[PDB]
């Protein structure tokens, strides 16, 4: 079965990685499907450019091999932040993008392992309070992936081009809905 560990990303070693599952259809939320090396390079560097060092990209590992990428970024620096999106920005508050590899054999439940196993680094390694999620509202397969983890749908908001759903997990839903992060919801 899958167990993770991860690690801070290391741009001069993961660029080229990270630009291929950019480039995958699969990962076309994103929005980086004809990106160049350099506009990669750009997005891992603006990604850990916060004053926190909570923040920034990570990799994540199993047998040895590279498997997904999360970003843990800073609310107050991005589209949440806007004004009138109906975000109620508090202490602790920590965003969360996923990026899975390009790699297509997977053994059964590869993105639930993921999940929890981002979440926990998120609240027990990264201090959060809450976990703030905004992927576009059409992006069905991550939402049933936040409801698996214990995300809460708060409402959707407009950007100039999409329609946002912001959702919530709270730490302590966090825990009641997985057991600790030991399993998925119910």
């Amino acid at each position: 079965t899958y167990h993770f560990q991860s690690r801070r990303i290391d741009v001069d070693r993961d660029l080229e990685s990270v630009h291929r599952w950019l480039g995958h259809p699969k990962s076309h939320y994103w929005d980086m499907l004809n990106s160049s090396l350099a506009d990669v390079e750009k997005l891992i560097r603006d990604a850990g450019a916060d004053p926190d060092p909570r923040f920034g990209m990570r990799i994540g590992y199993f047998e040895g091999e590279r498997q997904f990428l999360f970003e843990l970024y800073n609310p107050l620096t991005s589209d949440l932040a806007r004004p009138g999106t109906g975000y109620v920005y508090e202490t602790g508050d920590i965003g969360m993008h996923l990026l899975v590899s390009s790699s297509e054999r997977r053994l059964p439940g590869f993105t639930g392992a993921v999940m929890l196993h981002i979440m926990r680094t998120a609240f027990f390694e990264a201090g959060a309070r809450r976990v703030v999620v905004e992927p576009d509202v059409r992006n069905a397969d991550v939402q049933r992936l936040n409801a698996a983890v214990g995300f809460r749908v708060a409402g959707d908001f407009p950007v100039p081009g999409a329609t946002a759903r912001l959702s919530y997990c709270t730490r302590e839903d966090f825990a009641r809905a997985t057991d600790n992060g030991r399993t998925l919801a119910g």
